[PDB]
DNA sequence: ATATGACGCT
DNA sequence: AGCGTCAT
């Protein structure tokens, strides 16, 4: 394998709902300004924010009326809200649309509402005997960097591309078919013009990543952004990960990782690699210990699952601080609420994608606890019939109430969580 | 007081 | 089945 097998690209639109908003308003475009959810403690929280506007210090998981104080002339799109929480129809209207001009091109696999990697693997080879042993021109990336390029003997920023784009184009073997640096310079262009034309059709930037497996080309996108993307080629890697810091690595961003420095004693990807597949696993897992080993050397197995349809579908609202629930009738009233919209994308689904869920999953989150789900308990999904949820959701829950006067309802709840699993073709 | 889906483990 | 972890 020796991580050069597959050809895996992760593409990601560029702050994904302010381009929705913005393509919707035009006067947002080319302007700082974010997307919020809710309206009146503070203004909204924020959950998207354009580059014009990151550029005053607005970040999202942020008061609205926090980052107005960041940023004055910052424009402000609220989330559609439906029953009292947020409607995000548009966005996955939206994202329904980018996947199926993506999935043109490769097998992709759906990864977050505005993420998808793609197994260019079986594309490129469909290709390279298909154009003899064409030059491969610059001009067919227009917006690719090369990871780690190009290396030296008054340069802008677009001075230094074209550079590392000749420096691998010129060092390129246009004749080794097999060379596995050639591959990625194949799915790239694919790239170049799967990117090309989602712009084309939709009006939405994006970047992406080029390499050779999903965690590379994910770390590669996001090093040149927005609307770039980036070829960390195999070679890139000991280079790139000599500085990284492994909380970057996608699945590393937790605790494991955090043990990881607090364990072994380090700080970048670089550093992981003086180790044993050995000496790694008393470290952590019996599966950690490998697969550690082997992302430190640039090579991940984890396969681009073709999936561009969620197996889940799901309802949820927080009910933070005094607002938490304490009355029978009112955990009923929104569990309801709940089910109502989530009746609706279930329909939205059956006639789509022509399915039906089996299982509803109920879930709630306790003031208090120190966990999402401090609950979640698993039933029968029949009829697509809110009541019939909502009242079903319900009586699973009920048990756990501890106020003896079964109006009031104690600990107030933080979460409803109503998720629908487990989806039969029918 | 920063709405969602994927998966792993038991 | 039901928790815990990771992610956008
Ligand atoms: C992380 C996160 C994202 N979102 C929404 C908003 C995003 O616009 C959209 C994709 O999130 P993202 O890919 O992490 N960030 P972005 O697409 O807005 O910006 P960029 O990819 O860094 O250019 O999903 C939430 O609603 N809650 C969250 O916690
Ligand atoms: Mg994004």
């Amino acid at each position: 394998a020796t991580g050069q097998d597959r050809v895996v690209a992760l593409v990601d639109m560029d702050c994904f709902f302010v381009q929705v908003e913005q393509r919707q308003n035009p006067h947002l475009r080319n302007k700082p300004c974010a997307v919020v959810q809710y309206k009146s403690w503070k203004g909204g929280g924020i959950i998207a924010v354009s580059y014009e506007a990151r550029a005053f210090g607005v970040t999202r998981s942020m008061w609205a009326d926090d980052a107005k104080k960041l940023c004055p002339d910052l424009l402000l799109a609220q989330v559609r809200e439906s029953r009292g929480k947020a409607n995000l129809t548009k966005y996955r209207e939206a994202s329904v649309e980018v996947m199926e001009i993506m999935s043109r091109f490769a097998v992709i696999e759906r990864a977050s509402i505005d993420e998808a990697y793609v197994d260019l693997t079986s594309a490129v080879q469909e290709r390279l005997q298909k154009l003899q042993g064409q030059p491969i021109s610059a001009d067919l990336l227009p917006s690719t960097y090369i990871e780690g390029l190009p290396q030296g003997p008054t340069v802008q920023k677009e001075g230094m591309r074209k550079q590392g784009l000749f420096q691998w184009l010129d060092s390129l073997q246009i004749d080794n078919l097999t060379s596995p640096d050639l591959q990625l310079t194949v799915g790239a262009v694919i790239v170049e013009e799967m990117r090309a034309a989602i712009e084309r059709e939709t009006g939405f930037q994006c970047s992406a990543g080029i390499s050779h497996n999903k965690v590379l080309a994910k770390l590669a996108c996001g090093l040149n952004k927005p609307n770039r993307q980036t070829l960390v080629s195999h070679g890139s890697v000991p280079q790139l990960f000599s500085q990284m810091p492994i909380r970057k690595i996608r699945s590393l961003g937790g605790k494991l990782g955090a043990s990881v420095i607090e364990i072994l004693g380090i700080e970048y990807m670089g550093e992981l690699t003086q180790f044993t597949e050995s000496q790694l696993q008393s470290h952590f897992g019996e599966k950690n210990g490998s697969w550690l080993y082997a992302m430190c050397r640039g090579i991940e197995h984890d396969p681009v699952k073709p999936r561009q349809l969620p197996k889940t579908i799901g309802c949820s609202k927080n009910f933070p601080g005094k607002t938490a629930l304490a009355t029978r009738e009112q955990v009923q009233w929104w569990l309801l609420q709940l089910a109502q919209e989530l009746e609706e994308r279930l329909t939205k689904d059956r006639n789509d994608n022509d399915r039906v869920a089996t299982q509803l999953v109920v879930s709630i989150r306790v003031q208090g606890d120190k966990r999402l789900s401090s609950l979640r308990r698993c039933c029968a999904l029949t009829r697509y019939d809110a009541h019939k949820m909502s009242h079903d959701a319900f009586t699973v829950i009920k048990n756990c109430n501890t106020s003896g006067i079964q109006t009031e309802w104690s600990p107030p709840l933080t979460m409803l969580f109503l998720c629908a699993t487990k989806f039969s073709a029918s």
